[PDB]
Order: C-alpha cells, then structure tokens, then sequence
C-alpha cells in the first residue's frame, strides 16, 4: 500500500504541473487567437479536470492518512487518476493544435 500511496501521489503532482502549465498555454492562446468558442469549450474543460483533480487530492489525503488503506480504493484511484490523465492529454493536444 506504502508505495501505491506514493506512486499515486506522484502521478497526482505530475497532473497538477501539467494543468498549470495548460493554463498559462491556454490563456496565451487566448490572447493570440481572440476569445473563441473552441477556446470557450477547452477552458470549461480545463477547470473541470481542476476540480476532478482536487477531489482526487481530497481522496488520496484520506487514503494516506488511513493506517490500512483499502487496497480496493487504492486502485480505483490509480484508475480514476488515469482516466484524466487521457483527458488531459487530450485537452493538450487541442492546445497545441490551435
């Protein structure tokens, strides 16, 4: 469980840093293109997948804390972790597409 905890909790991290970063990307995007509706849909997006993630953060904080955490919770964290990651990468590559 120790070193699920802490595999989760990097990939938390590395999630976060790359949703920082496609903020400051998308808000140059749109500065450079205008305000469009594609731009509209990827920021919904983007503050979406910020909120998920919070939560997950709420949810691994709890995972942590427990001194026998679910093994079960364990990995359908991993799972959820990875479902938004795929989004996230989709939300990238329209980024950088634009």
């Amino acid at each position: 469980s120790h070193m699920m905890l802490a595999a989760l909790k990097e990939k938390l991290a590395a999630l976060k840093e790359k949703l920082a970063a496609l903020k400051y990307k998308l808000a140059a995007l749109k500065e450079k293109l205008g305000l469009t509706p594609e731009l509209a849909a990827l920021e919904k997006e983007l503050a979406a997948l910020e909120k998920e993630l919070a939560a997950l953060e709420w949810e691994l904080a709890a995972l942590e804390a427990d001194p026998n955490p679910d093994p079960a919770k364990l990995a359908a964290l991993e799972k959820k972790l990875a479902a938004l990651e795929k989004k996230l990468a989709a939300l990238e590559y329209k980024l950088a597409a634009l």
